């Protein structure tokens, strides 16, 4: 029999999810329940896996492929069929996915490097301009970083998040449609009047995130200046199997998916990233170290981000730990049985909790709680699905280099430029937001006073 | 019989400054009545002067000094016996005069231009990095760099306000207290119990901007880097008069004084300047042409501000019609005949307007409403004392050379860099905070694409 949390009568497990935190709890159920718990809601169940054992056979597309999960459902309501809530076998997925790929090969990605410096040396500026005793707000001012480096990147538009104190509008709507998606999952009766006003500011959220993509389409529309970026590739590409472009509609779903996907998670990485660099000393030094022998020239080049082998190490470490998209959903091809002990009927779905993966002491040891950079040492030593912050197979997520040269650049960069103080001795707060964040963390930098 | 406007009765004419534009006002009276008109209010009178014949005897330092106007009174709640608002037999007044007047030497000036090249830069990459359709908030970005250029030249001391969407919070206490004072003024029964939120306010926009000044000393004592700026000579330099330095409370009074006065009245002029280029297209061209010869090089030096005649043509005839600081105050010393009509008692006021000393068509020509640059180009033509936007003798204005190198630098980096449009063809509407500067004024740049 499968295991499962504490009931509430007719609602089931729901109310587990009425927290703020609803990850961080369904991670201590792991902790005291095991590798798999079923998960039941009124007129629903899932299944949450944890560990490698069982991950590995939920990540064999000949059995398994990509659900929606509820989050996504209601995601969809302003992502539509762009490609990270659209289904496998919805012709606009492979059409997309075979489009954009390009977007994201070497060359791609050598043609993004200097427009991502151009945002990092406006951080970097950002830090060096501050008064003494002043302080960085650090997932505020990553947020910015990353905000403004998928947008010029991908579609040569400039939020300017460093012209403001606030966040870009966008982000506000953003943010507020994330959570109210993470409050709909605990609810019931949603045609309830009650919800009439929380309908009409979802839609007002929308309505600030299609404007302004309206402004970027627009704005390329009118332009003349030979871009050759993800957007180019949105209005231009055909793909091989159909030989079709993507149409308007579905173009305006992936500018909003790309504007979202392309940076929240992003944040929260160099957050925590920079969040157990203050936490470990003897780390941030070795990294400092690497970053002062490789990025020798005022400009980091993108041979030299590449060289950046143990900022590597510690990303690839804080994603061990807080995968900042935090679990992914699957659903079963056909009749199966899981772990030789759980039978599956075509289409039951299943939870891959990500941080309970990275966390399966028969895979990394007893130690998994402490941040070792070294067990990345070699990659290739790690077992197949044991460390899945990217997702899966032909649904895992299609920008995982550029998100990695993006952080590799800034935190090199970073590194070279300043030294870290952790004045508040900061206590860990995860914020969720569906992705996962240090809420206040902050700290403050001491320029080693090397010029750009 | 001196002439007057319009009365209210026992209040005299002081509800005629119970107005948002009170100088504007006056200007039209003064327009209505002529060269001279007396101005009364419960238990004061004074004189306002328009005409270069009666304000070149009030210029005689021999029979007339610095009256403190009731606004300059006002003032005072705050910037004591600062420069500003110091009588000139005030020990401090003449004290400060010789130990600072070295900080705007030639010598001082050089000194200063790579730090007003660094404000100006960022001020040029903000255009610069404007999408599509976007607009300029100009005397809000004029103030964001005027200020941002007193802060660091003057006191090492970044407001960073490019970083920010809304003013620096010094900002907003400096405007809420100006224009409280000029609101103060048109108050009869000022002691009514509704005004008592007024001066609780007044007294937390005042904690504002000293706790910023304090921090701004303290930030000095604690840095071990050598600078040799404003600051720098308030702290360690003596008069040789007196061979005293200036005490503390007086220093705090020097930087409140310089911070406001040293940026508020540039960015009106480069404001007011920028308007006038965009709705005298010809003029905008001689300018930029000048710009484009004269700044050569990427970054500008000292020389090459230096040599930008025609800019500095521009900005006087801005001064001439609009005036920033648009009047100031004087007292008879003696008993003494003006102009050989006006008899004046010991202590009487003479207020000179200057906005319309600048409109004299007995010496500027019929065509004073113009804007024509060229009034300037052979400055000793100018008749003595009928151009005054920088006040008299030795109770001038002790920044004019660092406000036009400023607004020269400025507006030539402006010029070279973008071509502009009053692309809403917009209706000048002059904001009187006791300064004067454009509100609503906007426009839009397009970038010449020319290396920074
Ligand atoms: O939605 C579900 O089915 C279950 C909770 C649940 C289980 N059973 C239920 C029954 C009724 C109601 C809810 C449930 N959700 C989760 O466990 C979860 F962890 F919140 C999630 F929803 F899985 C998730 F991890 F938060 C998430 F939403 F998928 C996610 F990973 F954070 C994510 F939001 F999708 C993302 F992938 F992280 C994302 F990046 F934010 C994103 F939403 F995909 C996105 F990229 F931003 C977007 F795609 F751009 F939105
Ligand atoms: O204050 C007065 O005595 C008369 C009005 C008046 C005349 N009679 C009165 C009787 C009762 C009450 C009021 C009156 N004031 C004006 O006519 C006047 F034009 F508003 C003004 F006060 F002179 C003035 F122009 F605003 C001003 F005071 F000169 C001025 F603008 F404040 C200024 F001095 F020019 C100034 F330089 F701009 C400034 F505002 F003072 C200033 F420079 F910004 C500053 F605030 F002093 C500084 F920034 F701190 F330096
Ligand atoms: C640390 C950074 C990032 C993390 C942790 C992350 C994580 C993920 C995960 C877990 C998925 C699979 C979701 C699922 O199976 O439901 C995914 C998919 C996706 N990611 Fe990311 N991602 C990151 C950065 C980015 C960036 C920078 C972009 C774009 C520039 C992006 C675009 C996408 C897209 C489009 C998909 C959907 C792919 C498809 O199904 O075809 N991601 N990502
Ligand atoms: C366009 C810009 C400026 C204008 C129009 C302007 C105008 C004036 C005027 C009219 C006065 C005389 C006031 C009176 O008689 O009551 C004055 C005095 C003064 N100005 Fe300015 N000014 C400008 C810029 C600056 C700057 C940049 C600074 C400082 C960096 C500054 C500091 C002062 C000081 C300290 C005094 C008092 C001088 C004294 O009496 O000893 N000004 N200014």
């Amino acid at each position: 029999e499968m295991p499962q949390p504490k009931t509430f009568g007719e609602l089931k497990n729901l109310p587990l999810l009425n927290t703020d935190k609803p990850v961080q709890a369904l991670m201590k159920i792991a902790d005291e329940l095991g590798e798999i718990f079923k998960f039941e809601a009124p007129g629903r169940v899932t299944r949450y896996l944890s560990s490698q054992r069982l991950i590995k056979e939920a990540c064999d597309e000949s059995r398994f492929d990509k659900n929606l999960s509820q989050a996504l459902k209601f995601v969809r309501d302003f992502a539509g069929d762009g490609l990270f809530t659209s289904w496998t076998h919805e012709k606009n997925w492979k059409k997309a996915h075979n489009i954009l790929l390009p977007s994201f090969s070497q060359q791609a990605m050598k043609g993004y490097h200097a427009m991502m410096v151009d945002i990092a040396v406006q951080l970097v500026q950002k830090w060096e301009r501050l008064n003494a005793d002043e302080h960085i707000e650090v997932p505020e001012d990553m947020t910015r970083l990353t905000l403004d480096t998928i947008g010029l990147c991908g579609f040569n538009y400039r939020f300017n998040s460093f012209y403001r104190d606030q966040p870009h509008p966008f982000i506000t709507s953003m943010v507020r449609a994330l959570d109210e998606a993470m409050n709909k999952l605990q609810r019931a009766n949603p045609d309830d009047p009650a919800y009439d006003e929380n309908k009409r500011q979802f839609q007002e959220d929308i309505k600030v995130m299609n404007d302004l993509v309206d402004k970027i389409i627009a704005d390329r529309k009118a332009s003349g200046e030979q871009s050759d970026d993800l957007l180019t590739h949105m209005l231009n590409g055909k793909d091989p199997e159909t030989g079709e472009p993507l149409d308007d509609e579905n173009i305006r779903y992936q500018i909003i998916t790309f504007l979202i996907a392309g940076h929240e998670t992003t944040s929260g990485l160099l957050s925590f990233a920079l969040y157990f660099l203050v936490k470990n000393p003897h780390v941030l030094q070795k990294a400092a170290e690497e970053a002062a022998r490789v990025l020798v020239d005022p400009v980091p080049s993108y041979k030299q981000v590449k060289q950046l082998k143990y900022v590597g190490m510690v990303l690839n470490e804080a994603l061990r730990l807080w995968p900042t998209a935090p679990a992914f959903s699957l659903y079963a091809k056909e009749d199966t049985v899981l772990g030789g002990e759980y039978p599956l009927e075509k289409g039951d779905e299943l939870m891959v909790l990500i941080p309970q993966l990275h966390r399966d002491k028969t895979i990394w040891g007893d130690d998994v709680e402490e941040f070792r950079p070294e067990r990345f040492e070699n990659p290739s030593a790690i077992p197949q699905h044991a460390f899945k912050p990217f997702g899966n197979g032909q649904r895992a997520c299609i920008g995982q280099q550029f998100a990695l040269h993006e952080a590799t650049l800034v935190l090199g960069m970073m590194l070279k430029h300043f030294d870290f103080e952790d004045h508040t001795n900061y206590e860990l707060d995860i914020k969720e937001t569906l992705t996962l964040k240090p809420e206040g963390f902050v700290v403050k930098a001491k320029s080693k006073k090397i010029p750009l």
